[PDB]
């Protein structure tokens, strides 16, 4: 009975425009649909859907508590770091980076494979199963 | 250039032990990695990370902006309703519902194709690219 696969994610954003720009030029996703209120794509092979919020607070912190990797491969770093930062994207091997509303994203260059040999030798008294 | 493939996502949560039982006992999925603050599952062919931030205020809302779907087969949809409803879980095809701490997740039966032929019929104001 298991869960088949991630389905897609949505996001809540403030500027439907600003997010199309971001998701569609600045990441090269594939732009499916709008509405006055929602924006489609397929990225990275994910459905996303984007939800206009336009009274969402601009003055306070939101978007804290998740955030969303996606794979680049290694030798792919330099280019995707300096295209974010020549879009003037806000930048925190991988690349922190947000939306333009906030919303926390990485690009990671390894597998979760990776990651636990990695903590194997790095962090040797967590507990492997 | 394009982006690969999601590579992992990460929640931040109050209680390990009540996500583990969430993610690994509820959900199906399979624990590979814990330490003090930390645990990582397979869930769904997806690598998720979980944060333990005892200190997220419990007497806020956050979480509000995001949400994260997973594709179960439709003949499976009362499987999962009961599953969740028989877990105590708080429930909102598609069912909605929430992890212990209150990130917004979904299961749903169609895939994108479905959903713009479905507002191409329903929704036929909207644009389709």
């Amino acid at each position: 009975h298991h869960l088949k696969s991630i389905n897609h994610i949505c996001f809540s954003v403030r500027n439907l425009n600003d997010s199309i720009h971001f998701y569609r030029d600045i990441l090269l996703g594939k732009l499916l649909l709008t509405g006055k209120k929602t924006a489609y794509f397929e990225l990275a092979g994910l459905w996303i859907a984007l939800n206009e919020e336009k009274d969402i607070p601009r003055n306070e912190i939101h978007f804290s508590y998740t955030h969303i990797a996606f794979t680049i491969d290694d030798s792919e770093f330099k280019y995707w770091h300096q295209r974010l930062k020549d879009n003037n994207v806000n930048i925190l091997q991988s690349i922190y980076f947000t939306d333009p509303d906030g919303h926390k994203l990485e690009l990671h260059t390894g597998t979760l494979e990776n990651r636990l040999n990695y903590y194997k030798e790095a962090k040797p008294h967590m507990t492997f199963y």
